[PDB]
């Protein structure tokens, strides 16, 4: 087994070397009021990893609009990072705008539990979603053989920001939940008095005292979330390998 | 932080009490040649949890067609599991067909790293995708306030089964990858002799010796994966709260 | 196997989550000048546990008369506690007025020694009788298969309060002791001088210098205690399962 | 705090000196098919203790008819035990027929967790109810100042033996339960299939799938248990101190 | 083996419960200006122990004449102590005037090394002779099967007080020593200059520079010591069993 | 404090150097069917020690008649032992017939607990009475300033041998006990059935079921023990210094 | 092996009991500006040891004229020391003027590493030569079977004092060294510059830069040292055993 | 503050590198039936050390006559040993015939305790006298500033060999002892029987039972030992620095 940071913990304090320079996590992004998604890949010049870097780069403006910065990680050196990003820009025609952590002794990898049994030497495809207070909100661990669905990372951050600002919980498959649609859930009562007051208020649609909801998300917020999933579901019009 | 089992490890050997009786993991599923998805939720009679059970139940036949069984997990007793499943069938009209582990002292939760900093007493929304050899393939940790995207769990399993059977890696956002579309990736060469053989062979479309792909998935395999994402993306026609 | 708190010790300081909110023990009750009876049960929606909750609720006014508050405990969540108390009120017609502690990781159970060999996961039927100074006065440990005799819990508190106010020890089976009836015992001399002064004072009825008693309890206090045992011994006039 | 043996554990193996000779617990009783009640008291020639010995002696044939032996315990020596028992027979006219363990260094007291905070040197009024397999079934801890209700100890053993024999759980305040009277509880279903089958069966009176009961106890078993409580509730016509 | 306090150490600081009350040793006796003899016996209501309590009681005035207080010790409780002393006074006609320590968990016994291999649970027949400064002067350990010679304890105290008051050592069998009779010994020189001064002096009777003596004890001091031995050697005029 | 060997323990196995040669304890004496008295003294050429050696030597035939050998012990060398014994024979006219252990590093002294706080470097006047099984039966610790009463050591051995042979315990001050005289005590019953058999038998004089005695010792055995005490009590006819 | 003090270390601080009284080492001698020779012998009343004490005593004035005090040591008591020194003065006609340490528990012996494998309990024949600063300058360890050559101890102290005063090293067999006779050695150069300056100066007789000497000792100092060696070499004119 | 091997212990088993080759101690010499003298010096090319090597070399035939081999030791390498020996032969005209141990890491120095406080880096002038059984018989520790008296080493070996062959102890200053001259001491009696057997037999000259001697050494053995001391005491006829 191995050790990982946990949801609701502060992201571990660390100085990291990137191909943009040395930065302190999470302070670099907390300072700017930004969320960040830290994601790892096994090695530079690997093909699944390349497809994921191009996916993130294509969604860069969507991440930026949520106040989310992106930061990559692998055990490769900064020189490899710069050569690999140059290769992607020259051969796929896509600039990778975000920094990649160089972690050659796996110091960061070990701290974040990114070395699994699949490889003794390369990180799996981990994802840490970290809010502007530097708190870990979600963690995903995809394996070497499977690329991420990057639109689900956008949907997670959009839904978490909506929940934080509207004081709501977010149903399964939001904004297309089969029970309440684009509805958001009122956190359930935790006392007998809160439960009776909830039933007696009539202020929310409810199935029981513990299951109440309303529709407080803006049309634009729901449409932005729906766009991420529509993009995930769409057969591409053009394939980038066809351009060059 | 907290300890977790790891991708490529055998799922920890354990006897668990469910609302279907006592079973041994992973043996119960290994014996049937089935994959399983073990997922956790904080407490019975909680609303996001309820929406996720209904989503899984709706997708049950999709999981069964892949040869994937489902098993849930809460700190609640089997008596609460049975009363909550009865509630969902009576009030939402959806039978939950799969078992739920009862884990009152968090014995199972501690072994799977399901107790994070967000709650001292309730599991987060963990997902363990386990193959027919009992090997952990993917792990997701969603928080209390955010329901899962269950169609991404179907995509993961379908894509891992396709990678396993065709000996291919799966690009970002498959089957809608922006570079190669529904193409699957040939694992890169790891030696100079292999790199030269790849580049002289003419066998595969390639961008470089380390980035080769082909289109070995069937129309039916690709359409099955695209249907999961199209479902995720569709505004529901009818809401189940409307016929509660 | 199993540490427990002990008679004569202050009840261990703890913050507990109930279906009435968070309360500090024993301070919540000490601050009010109230005794409390903390009792546990294995799981909500279990039948022996339901019979005991109804027994305590039916005796609620007798506990109130003695200045005693009641507080339950099980490993189930507050959501299951609220749904189970709702079920009792709806199907048995008896409102459960007192709080239940939610103890899902057995944090409280472990501190009170309520996890025995009979179940790894569920508390036995423990009783802690705690006075208005926060001192543990009596502890009972009943098993899963046997309900408690709630009238003996009332007799204990009543006798302990009488002992405390009158400076007396209480004989077996009080107030129907076969030697001294409703008599209360003078704590025995612990010195030769004390023993002779006792034997010469003719102040008490005696069988020996170590066995003196008088009858200082009011007829009301005696009959109140006897009423608890008379109720325990009576066949119910009508069974609540009929008028349900 | 302090350590105790637990319900469902074998009574700790030990050789003990009594005023009947040296015996091995729990073997001495297991080998006869007998339950035993081991109870403690602080010291010989103390008045509450004497009332409890007389109460147990008065109920000796009731225990014997149930197949239950009695054994006492204090830190006094065997010579004091024999003198104290002689005193009770001569001054109260009640022979104490059962053995008392002599525990002068408190070896047994520490093993059984009978030294609480009320006294560093003398056991509280502990009770261990041990079945014929040598398993602890119930534990009570009464304090120095309060005599036990010996009829509740008979009710417990009677109710556990009925529950063992009939494969039933025993409601609160049996045989005068306010919901089901002398009814005994069918252990609840622990699976969905068991819950449905119970509800379809028509075999038992039910309030829900988890709350079924029948009336399988013999009229004699019910009348005996009611007789113990009637005796607890009734004022003796004659006090033994008057015929001293 | 076992640990003991040693000759020339202050008696261990200790609060003890006796049948006269709670007292601090050795402080209680140091404050009275008194030596004490602490002696132990295995258990109350034992025959050799009873003979020794009667022997000490008969010599009480001889201990008072030397400024010595007596204090007994066994593992029995204070109630047993008072009953046993009551038995001795009623059946043998001798009042026991001095206190007995009750030591039920062997706290005092373990500190004084009075638990030997002959019994795991009862003290042997230890004697600690403690002077008016609280210092241990002599220790005797008799076994269960052999009563002490109480006149030798009187001889030890008398001789130690004579040695202290006269700066003399006391020969074997004093005051009937076969070499020097009632003579007392001058502490030997420890330096060549002291040895020369001693041989040049003519002050004492001498067999060598290391063996000098004189007769500084009063005739009263000598004859009092001789009387203890003469009593030890005399056939009793009348046996107390005869006048029972 | 310091550790000591204990009554009922085998005398610790040790090879010792004496002025008679090297021997093993307790084997040397056990092999001959002998008891032994090991006694210690602070140093050779000290006057109280010299008086004790002469007293033991005067009694040596009394020890031999009992099957008891003597063995001394001090931290001085064998050369000092031989010179000192020669001095005693030449100046006092008494041959010391028994061996003395030489213990210069205090190996033996530390094993027997003979270094007390009175002296860091010299043994106190310890006495170990060891039976022919090699078992310690009594231990005495006299201080530097006070010679032993050697007749009490003969009385101990004689009484222990009589009690062992006759299966009797020995009263205080035997054979002049004030209650029973030259009576010996029947060990007390330890069970209710033995106590009844004793008080139904009529076979012994008794004060109670726990205090029975008879007179099984021979007139010669009683007269021999009284002779030791009469010798202790009588002023010697002639002092050895008067021809020294 | 065993631990010893080392040349160049301060003699260990210790209070010791001698036949002259208690003294602190090395302070007692350091205080007077005196060297001391501490020497040990196995035991008093041993013959090689007696010859050595007579040898030291014969040389006492030679040590006093160098400002060297003598102090002996054995595991015997001070009483044996005084009796043995008396024996020497009376039988040999030689007074032993210097103190002997009494070390009965071997505390000092163990501190100076004087217990070797030849004897578990008696010190070998050690010699500690200690200067007026309290520093150990030379250590000799002679065995039980071989007396020391006391004139070599004089030679060592005379040679060390001359070396210290004149800032010289002392050749083998000084003052009869076969290379330089009564010559004293100039400490060699330890640097290249020092070695060249030594050879360029022509201040001393030299065999090489590392081997220079001169003759700075007075005729009196040289004759004093040769006299010690002459005495060692010459058969005494008269043997002390004769004039007994 | 340093460990050394001890008299009567076997010389520590070790392989050492010498300027004659690798040899095992003490086996190399034991195998030949030879004693050896192992001696230490601080460093090669030091002047006191050179005087000692020349002294040993001049006495080499005397050591050979006694069956004693010589072995030196310093922390310098074998190359420095050979150059230094070459220097002594060329500049002093004396061949060093015996080996020197090279001990550059102080491995041998540390085993033999030859590193004292005078130097962290160089051995003091240690001497180990080792018999033909490999047993350490004597140890000398001379300091850096003082050469040894080699004739005393010859006298020790000659005297130990005489003692071993004649079963005698050797008096102080032998063969010029002031009491007994060239007499040798009979080991003292260690038992009373031996002491009486010695004083009855009149086979030896005696001052007491513990001081007997005879003259068993041949005149050759006595005069050979006296010759060593006479050589120590003589001014050299010719100083070696003269011719050099």
């Amino acid at each position: 087994p191995g050790s990982i940071p946990l949801i609701g913990e502060r992201f571990p304090e660390m100085e990291v070397t990137t191909d943009h320079g040395v930065i302190k996590l999470p302070d670099h992004y907390v300072s700017q009021g930004k969320w960040f998604v830290l994601f790892s890949h096994p090695a530079d010049f690997t093909p699944v990893s390349t497809t994921e870097f191009v996916s993130f780069a294509r969604r860069y403006e969507d991440f930026q609009r949520l106040g989310v910065d992106l930061i990559g990680l692998s055990v490769d050196s900064v020189f490899s990072h710069i050569k690999w990003k140059e290769w992607i820009e020259r051969h796929i025609g896509v600039r990778i705008p975000f920094p990649i952590i160089a972690d050659p002794q796996g110091t960061v990898a070990r701290r974040l539990g990114l070395l699994h049994a699949e490889s003794a030497t390369h990180t799996v495809r981990g994802v840490f979603i970290v809010d502007a207070r530097g708190v870990i909100r979600t963690m995903l661990y995809y394996p070497m053989e499977l690329g991420r669905l990057v639109d689900e990372i956008l949907r997670i951050v959009k839904a978490l920001k909506l929940g934080d600002s509207l004081k709501r919980a977010v149903p399964a498959d939001w904004p297309n939940n089969e029970i309440i649609g684009e509805g958001l859930i009122v956190p359930p009562p935790t006392t007998e008095d809160q439960a009776r007051a909830r039933m007696e208020s009539g202020q929310y649609r409810s199935l029981d005292w513990w299951f109440s909801w309303d529709t407080p998300a803006s049309r634009d917020d729901v449409e932005e979330a729906r766009r991420y999933l529509r993009r995930a579901a769409e057969k591409p019009a053009k394939l980038l390998y066809e351009e060059a």
